[PDB]
């Protein structure tokens, strides 16, 4: 089986999968890839996946990518509680349809901060005001948006348990956070909603989940950071390309 | 039941629902909302969907939106064939992990061109050249990575039959045809990758799930087209904003 598991703990993709693992408690193999440094781009790592990006498992010789993917395969293999991917009709329709609108409006748009921060000058380039205003009036107005619709008045975006749907937008929702970003601030609901899973994942797991991330903007500060590769250095320029 | 399916053609992610339901054969009521018109933002509309984003199905009380979820969630219901969404453990993994890179690498990136050629303009704004062509050298950079990497040897992006992964890529990718890119050109895998389905698909339906977007070019240059409500045109100023 192996069964091993290439992620970098900055990545918030991976986060969620890592905690879905380590909370169900599922024997896996931590691949570090230092994502900043330029690993998920080394010759090596293209050799288990082409397209370079984290998180990544390698069951077998079966090599999947996508924390959604990843996170449901995962959970069908390993026959993990019914709550976190619900079997009813239903009620797994509202999971994925989550995690569409999620693609759509979380991912991509919550990572910005880090890049504005910390990746961006990393490489010497620093992102225009008006992207980083655009970009944070986008955030809190697809936070609304996950609040009156998918939280509602319910305790979880998918329904009436933590589900998959839940941990990648906290993981998600996290990076800003640990950047200085407190979006739960004016947002009880949120807060609330936030409070009761990290609730149910427990402290400990939290606590170490995050870590590297809460750290980063200091290893920023002091220059701990490492120096891209020139691999990496492109597909930085790239992403910050697209910041709009 | 009712099942009721709210959707413009023009919209891709409409037509890759819409096309499977026909294709499969499933008693549908076809909700047309005029996307360019703002309907979908219409307070009645809202009443329905309060995202006002389409395709949204409507099966009973319980109002689900998002293609995918839709598409699986019709799908399941429906018990259509299995090739389709595999029960399969790795073969499901395999569609979920494209539908993951699909929203990530390509909803959103080839739907720019009609905004830049058609939707722009019909508000008065004009896309800077600069993000016009970046977003060609965007989508190409994503044809190849479905090419060599989903399409790669096999003949689907999923696996070896049709399935949603499909429906949705080349939905998706039949916009900027529809304006005038042929990005199947100088790629024969993806053309013939393409033209499979097509086949699979039928030219009846296909010649009318498309035949909307193919005219709109030209509605566009005789002035045809509807002037969108303010919701719209708001909702409008928002999207090309976000186009980097
Ligand atoms: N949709 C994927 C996206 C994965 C992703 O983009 N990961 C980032 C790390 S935050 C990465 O690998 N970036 C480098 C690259 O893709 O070139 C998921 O959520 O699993
Ligand atoms: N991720 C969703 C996106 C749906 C979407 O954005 N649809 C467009 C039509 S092309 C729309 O409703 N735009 C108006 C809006 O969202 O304000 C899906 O693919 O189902």
């Amino acid at each position: 089986m192996g069964l091993e598991l290439f992620l970098d703990l900055v990545s918030q993709p991976s986060r969620a999968v890592y905690i879905f693992a380590k909370k169900n408690g599922i024997p896996l193999e931590l691949r570090t890839v230092d994502l900043v440094k330029g690993q998920h781009k080394s010759k090596e790592f293209l050799q288990i996946n082409s397209l370079g990006k984290l998180p990544t498992l390698k069951d077998g010789d079966f090599i999947l990518t996508e924390s959604s993917a990843i996170l449901i395969y995962l959970s069908c293999k390993y026959q993990t509680p019914d709550h976190w991917y619900p079997s009813d009709l239903q009620a797994r329709a509202r999971v994925h349809e989550y995690l569409g609108w999620h693609a759509d409006c979380i991912r991509g748009t919550f990572g910005i901060p880090l890049w504005v921060q910390v990746l961006g000058p990393l490489i010497g380039v620093q992102v225009p005001e008006e992207k980083v205003e655009r970009n944070r009036t986008a955030m809190d107005q697809a936070l609304q948006w996950l609040e009156d619709k998918f939280l509602g008045d319910r305790p979880f975006l998918a329904g009436q348990q933590v589900t998959l749907a839940d941990l990648m937008a906290l993981e998600e929702l996290m990076q800003p956070v640990a950047l200085g970003y407190e979006l739960f601030e004016g947002r009880p609901r949120l807060a609330a909603w936030r409070g009761r899973v990290e609730a149910f994942l427990g402290a400990e797991l939290c606590q170490e989940a995050h870590s590297i991330i809460l750290s980063i903007l200091e290893q920023a500060a002091k220059k701990t950071l490492p120096t891209p590769s020139p691999e990496a250095y492109q597909a930085m320029l790239l992403r910050i390309a697209r910041i709009p």
